[PDB]
């Protein structure tokens, strides 16, 4: 590890403890090393943390408002853009976040993501992330 890592805010800390669950019950994924990561306002990393976001061979992003607030932090999109990369290896969960256009400004590849919603069943949360290691 790190395999699986999940990136999210404290508004969306629920959609975190919900996947890390799901993510140790499911057969394709239990076995790997699955991590989670809060985003602010408390912290920036810490030298052992920001390791884990580059280190990761995949990253689930939790897309709550609060989260995309650090997008706007220019010390901090920088390494977004270099942990969130390659596309094929990322996947973003909306969460309360509608989809846009302007999102490209940020992440360059943000199109090619796979990208899941709160109402997407079980299976299809499980196979993104079998897809994202595989």
């Amino acid at each position: 590890g790190c395999d699986i890592l999940i990136v999210y805010s404290p508004d969306a800390e629920e959609w975190c403890q919900y996947l890390q669950t799901l993510f140790l019950s499911s057969r394709q994924v239990r076995s790997q090393k699955i991590l989670t990561h809060r985003l602010g306002p408390e912290a920036s990393f810490s030298a052992e943390d920001l390791s884990l976001f580059l280190s990761t061979r995949c990253v689930v992003v939790l897309l709550s408002a609060e989260l995309v607030q650090h997008f706007h932090k220019p010390s901090l999109l920088p390494l977004l853009q270099r942990a969130f990369h390659p596309p094929h290896r990322v996947v973003r969960l909306l969460c309360g976040v509608r989809d846009s256009e302007e999102f490209l400004d940020f992440f360059p590849d943000w199109a090619h993501w796979q990208e899941l919603t709160c109402d997407d069943e079980p299976e299809t949360y499980v196979a993104a992330v079998k897809k994202a290691i595989s």
